[PDB]
């Protein structure tokens, strides 16, 4: 209850909000039925309109006017933002040559560049390109400042989670916005679009950058506007909070629009109804841009234009309905669209069942659009399971359909053309970035990032400490002419041991055999310079990779490889071999197909053995440096020691030997040589991160051979594909991914066919960042290299998508 008996006069967009029940008149009161009875009268005045006519000009001061054309108004802060075009011969700011700025040109007590962020709802990457010819002020922006191609949203492309990843740095998962519907089970309370549950703090996780700022000390413009305050009214408002004296002015401020992604929803993303959206939205960024120039601010702000997701082709008819696939459809509660997210419809029917839903939606018809997952079994790179708001079950929907539960909920609840919400990585759902401002760089393109990015940025353009979040902080510093951050390589946490020989053969009684006892000081000499690490700068060519948690693990050098041997978990941490242009491929012979040889440098009390995967029968092993691409017969038997094996299931080992025996060499052959690193991955808690020993759900059956949740492998080569990956001059380039080790293929609806059918497209599908394994496995890549450390943090973040 507000007593909205209290008046406006001279508070309309106060900073401060007003505690109940004074009457509020922020940009947000509307929001909250809470407006003084005379808001609308005095904060919202539409009079004459928005622009200065030539007969205004010089004009005696009316305050009824929406903006003002009389003399005084350059001081009061409210001239109508054309004002000096119109009535002093000024131009329009993009109608200015553009000018390098190299240091801020600001007004005296300005004590640092105001950071104004534009964001557009739904605003399409290449709508750069398309729409260029009706978006000049766009345009500018995009040609003198800094611009990336474009700039990937996070997992679902839906705008909440997109606005608060953008405000706090974080995947959704961790700030809490999974959707824009949500159910929380601890709550027990839904979020909704309508309604009012939504504004409860509680929904909110992590520290936006409006709390940040303020936090410090800087002051913040409020993010938030209703939706019926038009376009040229925040425009104004943020000009006038702009004339502030010193000690009241924010330094961020944020304008959003809900265009083009509202007309993109009725008419799709490239219908002809959606030049007018672009136009107007244009029409507004010359608005604030010319608004800037009159209060000699536009050589001094930072803008940053950036959109949350962009928009695909979607209409009713490409609906699936699980009507169609399961037959207790009235068991379930379904969140619909362009994602599905499953739950039971009560607590109370102990009926339910999860397995039998994933498998009755399980590769069931020929042009399936959707895929169930158990959320822990989704692309790593989505990051999209540690929450309780994301529900177990999820449905990844194809770009261009949605799912639904039945017929009658598309029809009884076409009458839309575009939607956004599938898979980030979709050429569709990309989004648009660009930095204008002195402390941007000129003219300049940088390479499409992360939208997780850029709170790290937008602290830094304000001179604050971020709070701790997901972005890599330094990935950017290419952006920026000045304030870049420094970091510093983490320190190493764990040294490893360099084992010689220490056991003798009989020690061991791990049930394993390899015909092996076939056997100078030329080719005796030579081993011992192996094992010693002699060939280590080919196959090792960043540094040993940095262990920052505490461990026990051992390095083991080979003729074709190297390894961190983790004492702890039984096999290597990571596997590192270089694989030249030149390399060949060779089987296992006949007579080694089961060979196992125990490891003379690693006790027996710290190996595997071959006796738990006898006994086991559902799991069998792989090696992390394959066998086919030893360098010698003689090389090969190293491949076949204890410490070079882990537990793999036989589904699984079909995609592992077709990566190892086909595509490693392939990819030697396209990229000039490729370094391989190859490691498991434990993640039983699904939080992204590590697993201590103690969060291992599984072992091979009868041991302490902890079972991976995942396999990895790191592939770099030179960005000069003219030069060997062994002697690069200069930039990397990298792919990695992170492949779910399951113990069925049911993820491949064709995996029974030959693995030249359907494992590549499997491991596009779990393409990752070198960070995203980096945070599962406590390593740190890439520590030894010619390069700036700024550079190799860029590279780490790189995500390879396979899109066109
Ligand atoms: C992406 O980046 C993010 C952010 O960096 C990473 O996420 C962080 O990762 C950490 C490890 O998972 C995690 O540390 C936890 O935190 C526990 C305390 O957490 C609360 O406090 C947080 C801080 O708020 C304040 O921030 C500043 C300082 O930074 C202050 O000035 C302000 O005053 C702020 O208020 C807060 O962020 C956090 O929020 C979460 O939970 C809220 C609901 O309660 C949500 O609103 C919000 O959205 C957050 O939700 C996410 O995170 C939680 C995990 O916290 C997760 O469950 C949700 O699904 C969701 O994903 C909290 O309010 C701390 O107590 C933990 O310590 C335990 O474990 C250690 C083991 O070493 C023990 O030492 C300790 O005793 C304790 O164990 C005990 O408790 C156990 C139960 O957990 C029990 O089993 C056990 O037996 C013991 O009793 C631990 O440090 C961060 O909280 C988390 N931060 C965020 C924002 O998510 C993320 O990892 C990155 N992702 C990737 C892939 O890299
Ligand atoms: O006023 C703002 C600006 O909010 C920020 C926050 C952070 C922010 O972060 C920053 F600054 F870093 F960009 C920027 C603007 N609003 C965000 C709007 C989204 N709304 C929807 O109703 C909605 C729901 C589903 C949709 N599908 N498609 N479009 C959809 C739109 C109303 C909200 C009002
Ligand atoms: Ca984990
Ligand atoms: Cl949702
Ligand atoms: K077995
Ligand atoms: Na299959
Ligand atoms: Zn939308």
């Amino acid at each position: 209850w507000t007593a909205t008996s209290g008046s406006c006069k001279g508070r309309c967009f106060e900073l401060q909000e007003v505690g109940p029940p004074d009457c509020r008149c922020d940009n947000l009161c509307k929001s909250y039925s809470s407006c003084c009875h005379d808001f609308d009268e005095l904060c919202l005045k539409t009079a004459r309109g928005w622009e200065c006519t030539k007969d205004r000009c010089g004009e005696v001061r009316n305050e009824e006017n929406a903006c003002h054309c009389s003399e005084d108004c350059l001081s009061r802060g409210d001239c109508c933002t054309n004002y000096q075009v119109v009535c002093k011969g000024e131009s329009h700011w993009v109608d200015d040559d553009c000018e390098e700025i190299k240091v801020p040109e600001c007004p005296a007590g300005f004590v640092r560049p105001p950071l104004i962020i534009f964001s557009v709802d739904g605003f399409r990457a290449s709508y750069m390109k398309k729409g260029s010819k009706v978006m000049p002020n766009i345009e500018k922006l995009r040609s003198c400042g800094t611009h990336a191609p474009y700039m990937r949203p996070v997992y679902p492309t839906k705008t909440f989670p997109n606005l608060y990843t953008l405000a706090t740095g974080l995947y959704p998962e961790s700030h809490g916005i999974v959707g824009n519907s949500m159910y929380d089970p601890v709550f027990d309370a839904s979020f909704h679009l309508r309604g009012r549950e939504k504004f409860n703090h509680r929904w909110w996780g992590g520290q936006p950058l409006w709390i940040t700022a303020t936090k410090q000390g800087v002051r913040a413009g409020t993010f938030f506007w209703s939706v019926s305050i038009p376009h040229e009214r925040r425009i104004l408002t943020i000009l006038q909070w702009l004339s502030l004296p010193d000690n009241e002015r924010p330094s961020v401020y944020a304008f959003y629009s809900e265009q083009p992604d509202f007309s993109g929803h009725k008419y799709g993303p490239f219908g002809p109804e959606m030049t007018n959206p672009l136009r107007e939205i244009d029409k507004t960024v010359g608005q604030l841009m010319d608004g800037l120039k009159q209060l000699r601010l536009h050589r001094c702000v930072n803008v940053i234009f950036v959109g949350d997701h962009g928009m695909e082709d979607v209409t009713c008819d490409r609906t699936e309905f699980l009507s169609n696939y399961l037959t207790n459809v009235d068991d379930i509660t379904l969140v619909p669209g362009t994602l599905g997210r499953i739950r039971a419809k009560s607590i109370n029917n102990s009926k339910y069942d999860p397995k039998t839903i994933i498998a009755a939606l399980t590769c069931k018809k020929p042009d399936q659009h959707f895929k169930p997952y158990m959320k822990q079994h989704l692309p790593k790179r989505l990051h999209y399971a540690n929450n309780r708001r994301i529900e177990d079950i999820h449905l990844l929907v194809d770009r261009r359909w949605h799912v639904a539960r039945k017929p009658l909920d598309v029809y009884k609840k076409c009458f839309f053309q575009g939607d956004h919400g599938f898979d980030n990585k979709v050429n569709s759902m990309q989004t648009v970035f660009v930095g204008y401002g002195p402390t941007f760089k000129y003219r300049t393109k940088v390479p499409p990032f992360e939208n997780i990015e850029l709170y790290n940025v937008m602290c830094d353009l304000l001179g604050l400490k971020p709070a701790p979040n997901n972005g890599t902080h330094g990935s950017l510093n290419h952006l920026l002419r000045t304030n870049t951050f420094r970091p510093t390589m983490p320190d190493e946490v764990s040294r490893p041991n360099y084992p010689g020989i220490m056991y003798l053969q009989s020690e061991f009684d791990l049930g394993c055999t390899c015909d092996d006892k076939v056997e100078n000081k030329l080719e005796e000499l030579n081993k011992r310079l192996h094992t010693k690490g002699s060939t280590k700068e080919r196959h090792l060519l960043y540094g040993r990779p940095a262990v920052l948690y505490r461990t026990s693990y051992d390095i083991l050098y080979h003729t074709d490889f190297e390894s961190g041997y983790s004492e702890i978990f039984l096999m290597p941490l990571w596997t590192s071999y270089t694989i030249s242009k030149q390399a060949e491929v060779s089987s296992i012979p006949e007579h080694l197909t089961n060979c196992v040889r125990p490891d003379v440098r690693v006790s027996p009390g710290f190996s595997q053995n071959c006796l738990a995967y006898k006994n086991d029968k559902q799991m069998s092993y792989g090696f992390l440096f394959p066998p086919y691409l030893s360098s010698s017969p003689e090389a090969k038997y190293d491949a076949f020691l204890v410490t070079n094996m882990v537990p793999m299931y036989p589904a699984f080992k079909r995609v592992w030997a077709y990566f190892q025996r086909v595509l490693v060499k392939k990819y030697a052959s396209e990229r000039n040589g490729v370094n391989v690193i190859s490691g498991p991955i434990f993640d039983y808690n699904y939080d992204g991160l590590r697993d201590t020993e103690d969060e291992i759900k599984q072992y091979v059956e009868g041991s302490s051979i902890p079972v991976p949740t995942h396999y990895y492998s790191i592939i770099t080569s030179c960005l000069d594909f003219t030069q060997p990956a062994d002697k690069c001059d200069g930039p990397l380039s990298v792919s990695s991914f992170i492949l779910p080790h399951r113990p069925d293929n049911d993820e491949s609806c064709n995996s029974s066919e030959d693995e030249s059918k359907w494992v590549e497209e499997l491991m596009k599908m779990h393409t990752a960042r070198v960070r995203d394994i980096e945070h599962l496995t406590g390593l740190d890549f890439y520590r030894k290299t010619s390069r700036s450390y700024s550079e190799i943090l860029t590279l780490k973040t790189y995500l390879h998508t396979y899109e066109s």
